[PDB]
């Protein structure tokens, strides 16, 4: 035979569930083939890949990644993709698991304002990425143009207790990293393989603070997990926890009991975790500058009993998490759309200082600003600082070492330059500074800024 | 005992068959250890790495990949690398599956003009690459410098109806990727791993088109894939199939039902795929970029019945596979020679540019120019274009947006710049517009093309 | 239950043996349940990074990757982690492995001066990864905060005859690779994932030379392989050698027979080896400029009798280690420390380039300078040499072509060029040439190639 013999479709035709991330549709549940019709449309639209960065997402179904198709193996599906009439560029689809040219690529040109059909047998059961592929294939992938295809095996998967979607993918920006504004697409970037930004669900943030994933001590998680790309592999891993299984694409493998695994540009993995100790389990991409640096992280928050016989100890992770520990940086946000209108308040600023000074700046000079007498000296009615506040700006941007003396103490030490910071988040960390702890008062611009970092 | 002691060698000694990629040598049917005596020539030669631009390669047998090597399990190897006099560098040869130092490399030092020999048995089933290993290693690997060894298991392969010999490769060129003329090898580029081509099989086009490997609906496919390197991880996937087995070296692990799979710098492959509907199979690199920005895409074209219960729809494939879905591009490479010569007329120009328009415009345009009223502009008879001929060349370096009027019809889109695109390829492209559809005619050159490229 | 279910502690409590690279601690060889209390202390201090390199590292327990950790699954585990008061940032500890918020990390952070501790049960089995994940992590990883630890299945491993500790690492340098003096930590590099080196434990020929790991024909070796990143996924492969078996983490899987192998950024495997013939065996990142022109190789020398059916060839493995053949490469360090003291002498200079000249000159113009009549001309007594001593500067730099002649012979080849040595390699190498051979003598200073490099 083939595989996914299963018979002819029976029944009534069935009208596909689409689900946005991170949410899956539920287990198909029968125990027939069936003809499936799935309506997928394309929108091109502006969104906030991080707090005050605009960038034009091109999308399946409107989110990134594209809305979660499911279906069983042995079902036969009539594919149709919609090009929304406000689309400036026509569009396609090739879905993984799909048997035949182009895995409907071929045949799902479909121009702004169009509609196409193709229709395939799902013969291979097994999680699969799907993407645009118009030319140029890399600049509709980079923009979003990505999702997961489950098709099930014919008696189902195993029952858990939650199933979540969560899909990797690279992002190739004009600007640095959160510089704000609507960023344009970096073609020379893209090629190089040097993305600005790499993100789980499109966008910084997407997964942390109160969008984080949720479960229970004992419970389980299953994770569809995509690479949509366009460039990196993934060293997948969870932070403090296991997987009980991983498992890619369709294939008989299944590795058990691992912490890290690559997903290769364009792949597709399942993996299972078992809560067992409550607190943030974080999804990373292990090259850890993507994690830590362009945005690569992911929350999951299990609720319940703590188990000391298992785990006892602090639960201070704003070290790590950094500015991602909060609920959210909606400061930020809101700071940056001010600084559009001309209407940027020094309170404005104070609390989006206050939100990124979170891990940059309290890992050391502490949440409170105290410092720790003789190591780390205080930012909290700091003499210093009130001496030359102008002055702070070079010591974030270009670093501070040598003796000095702060509040009648000396320190001999050394503070890193954070010359990646961009001019508005210095000025809006230092004007929170300024503001606390009876400090001076005054504000720093983004413009002051500017000016210092030029000078030689 | 040690692994493949199957016994002394017996018979007369046999001359090893070696073969060119894309093919392998047939299986070596027996049932008993031998002697093989191999014999494997290095040339340094220049070659085409894409149309019009050239590249000195350094091969073993004359090809990149080189010459492929079959034995047995158990066989004992008596290896002469001979170095060809016209070289100008000494060589060596280190196999991956060879039990010594250097897996040869240490035994097989050979100046120009010279031949060594050194013995291994042939212990260790599986498929290995086999590379170059003279300082510097990097820069011979990189050109071109690798190939693959098969050693068998005592009882054979299971028999399949085609065996095929694909290898990916990183280059590195001072130019730009498809910039024409005889490249020379870039070491900055290659120690970031930053390469302008990722290929199969040493070239731009050298399995697509007329060039692609073939097979029938039904027929099983075999194919020995290889990742030379020097630096590149190959997210290795076949479009719109899957592979029914993938086994990497010697391992005792194989992996069923999987479309996507990590090749490791110096790793190799064996996959295994099974036709059932005819069309264009992509293999590529799925850093996508690397697949449709720098080379890195091969075709297994299948023969035979229609299966509409399986896969049903057009097939528009010039819409991914761009100026490659043609049987060749030698319009190109003939134009380039022509242009050297000083003797480009207007019809090489054109008929260049017809090649080059395939994807790369005709995705919006339309492969005859009409566009889609309201959508996208025609260049077919365009006003717009008449109107101001030479204007077309800052469109096409960088882009076009905002409200314009063509053929009487008010458009309001987003044209992206392709900057990327060489001065010849703007011009030829261009030439072919100008000479079509009833426009005005005339050419736009290279020498035109840059010094617009060159304007603030 | 949990995994790991095995009963309360028993016993005393363990203070636990930790270990340096590449050593590992004993077997725990118990068939119960302990209390471990493990005691970590974090040293920032300057080492050698490569000769006459120096680099300010960050590190657990004193060295590069850190002290290994060994326990036993359903131990439990007592950390404690130390900050010694000469640090001037704070760290913490993330062990992957652990049941637990950050693995630790969110429990044990910890100021200069201070110490913090945190419980944790092992409950999963396997070889992990360790780090600090202290803010900005990137960085900290960056300067060599990882390490191994090993949670033992109850039952023990398998007894092998040697077990070694090797961890790869990315390090990113203000300064070019092999450019001397204290080298500040590059960020730039880092964010981008350039790195200037890609090394095993910590520095160039940590294992190579006279640091080469040992073992004898017949004797079986396990090692304890991490990738500590920070960004890197290594093509982890040993040339002339195949591992019996690779295990990841905890995994249930094992692969066996395989010689490359894919290991993430912040992975851990278990690989085993059987040593068959005597000589070197080199461990490499396979991306292979990485191996060759960055630091990544170490060596496990195997002694004993020779097997001439299973290798017989000749044992000239400087043409692939190059510079790293040799014991070590002190001379080079010595020469840098005299030239910061301002005392080098023109013997100092001798040494040093004679260290550099292997594999880098010798491949070519051989170990006494007569190279190849009529396809590599001499440098021993060469007139060529001898008749303008200072354009052996740009031959070095920018390589050599043409018909020339030497010694009273035409040749008419292609040296490459060589940008990428520093200033004093070829100030130090064309010395050592210039002072042997019964060439004129002389030497050549660092200044001179500067002034030579720096014209158009
Ligand atoms: C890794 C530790 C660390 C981080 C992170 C850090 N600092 Fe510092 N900072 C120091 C140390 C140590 C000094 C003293 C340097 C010396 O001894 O020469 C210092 C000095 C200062 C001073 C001048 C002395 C004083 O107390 O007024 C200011 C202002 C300052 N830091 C602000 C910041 C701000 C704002 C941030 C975040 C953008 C930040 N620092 C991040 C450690 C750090
Ligand atoms: C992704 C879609 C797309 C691709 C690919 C594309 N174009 Fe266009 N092109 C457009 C659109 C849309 C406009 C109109 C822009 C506007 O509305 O401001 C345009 C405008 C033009 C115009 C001016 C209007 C006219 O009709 O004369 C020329 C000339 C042109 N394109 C040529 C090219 C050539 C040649 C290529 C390939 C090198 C190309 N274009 C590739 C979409 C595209
Ligand atoms: C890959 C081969 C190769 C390597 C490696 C190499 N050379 Fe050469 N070298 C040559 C060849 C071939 C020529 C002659 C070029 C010609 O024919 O135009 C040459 C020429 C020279 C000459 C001038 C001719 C003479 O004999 O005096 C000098 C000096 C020289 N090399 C020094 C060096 C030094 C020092 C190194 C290492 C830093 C080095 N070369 C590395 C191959 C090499
Ligand atoms: O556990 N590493 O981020
Ligand atoms: O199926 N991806 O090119
Ligand atoms: O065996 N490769 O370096
Ligand atoms: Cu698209
Ligand atoms: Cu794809
Ligand atoms: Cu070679
Ligand atoms: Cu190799
Ligand atoms: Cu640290
Ligand atoms: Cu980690």
């Amino acid at each position: 035979k083939l595989p996914g013999d299963f018979g002819p479709p029976r029944g009534e035709p069935i009208h596909a569930v689409l689900t946005s991330p991170p949410l899956v549709p539920p287990p198909v549940n029968r125990t027939y083939p069936a003809k499936v019709i799935v309506e997928l449309e394309v929108v091109e639209k502006e969104m906030q890949i991080s707090e005050g960065v605009s960038y034009t997402f091109w999308t399946f179904g409107g989110t990134v990644p594209g809305s979660f198709i499911r279906v069983r193996q042995g079902d036969t599906v009539e594919f149709h993709l919609k090009n929304h009439p406000s689309s400036k560029m026509p569009h396609n689809i090739n879905l993984h698991g799909v048997t035949g040219p182009g895995g409907g690529a071929a045949s799902s040109f479909t121009a702004p304002g169009h509609e196409s059909q193709f229709t395939f047998k799902a013969l291979n059961e097994g999680i699969y990425v799907y993407h645009c592929a118009t030319a140029p294939v890399g600049m509709h992938i980079a923009n979003g143009m990505y999702g997961l295809i489950l098709v099930e095996p014919p008696e189902g998967l195993p029952k858990v207790d939650h199933e979540y979607y969560v899909m990797q993918g690279d992002f190739y920006t004009a600007g640095k990293y959160r510089e704000k504004g609507l960023q344009p697409f970096d073609m020379e970037k893209a090629i190089d393989e040097r993305p600005s930004y790499v993100l789980f669900n499109g966008a910084e943030g997407a997964l942390t603070g109160d969008k984080a994933l949720h479960a229970k001590v004992g419970e389980t998680v299953r994770i569809f997990v995509g690479n949509g790309g366009p460039n990196l592999v993934s060293s997948f891993h969870v932070i403090g926890a296991i997987f009980d299984q991983v498992r890619y694409e369709g294939g008989t493998n299944v590795q058990k009991n691992v912490q890290t695994t690559l997903i290769p540009a364009g792949g597709a993995a399942v993996v299972k975790f078992t809560a067992r100790v409550p607190g943030s389990y974080v999804l990373v991409d292990h090259s850890i500058f993507r994690a830590f640096n362009k945005g690569a992280m992911a929350i999951l928050k299990i609720d319940g009993a703590e188990n000391k016989l298992v785990y006892s100890g602090k639960e201070l992770d704003s070290v790590y998490l950094g500015d991602r520990a909060a609920p959210n940086m909606s400061a930020v946000t809101k700071a940056t759309q001010a600084s559009v209108s001309g209407t940027l308040t020094v309170q404005d600023q104070v609390q989006a200082g206050r939100a990124l000074f979170a891990g940059t700046c309290s890992v050391c000079h502490q949440g409170n600003g105290a410092g720790l007498p003789g190591v780390f000296p205080p930012l909290a009615k700091s003499d210093f600082l009130a001496a030359d506040p102008k002055r702070a700006m070079n010591i974030v941007l270009h670093g501070l070492n040598g003796k000095i003396k702060v509040n009648g103490q000396e320190y001999d030490s050394v503070m890193p330059p954070m010359t990646q910071l961009n001019d508005d988040e210095v000025a809006n960390i230092l004007t929170y500074v300024l503001n606390s702890w009876d400090n001076p008062g005054g504000r720093v611009s983004a413009e002051d800024v500017k000016k210092v970092r030029a000078q030689p």
